[PDB]
């Protein structure tokens, strides 16, 4: 089904996302807690 | 309707995304503004 | 269709995050370098 094809391509969009967020999230904290903890 | 599970999961999916980026963006320019800024 | 209009809804929430997720990526490693490099 196309619509199908569409929600498929949605879900591996969306999951590709979930990732490059959760990489960038720690990323932040991490610089973040690399600053303040020690100079 | 299973199509329609798919796409309401998605956008539960989605709509976490939305908030998670805006809060890494904030925190980003926040830390470059509590940098640039002063010392 | 209704569905349709989820589903193309869904790919203009998607493609801006694409966006949106890119440049907070450019940006972090960019600070990154930005401090690794010089002082």
């Amino acid at each position: 089904n196309i619509m199908y094809d569409m929600i498929s391509d949605l879900n591996e969009r969306s999951e590709d996302f979930e990732k490059r967020i959760v990489t960038l999230e720690t990323k932040l904290e991490t610089l973040i807690g690399s600053i303040h903890a020690l100079p």
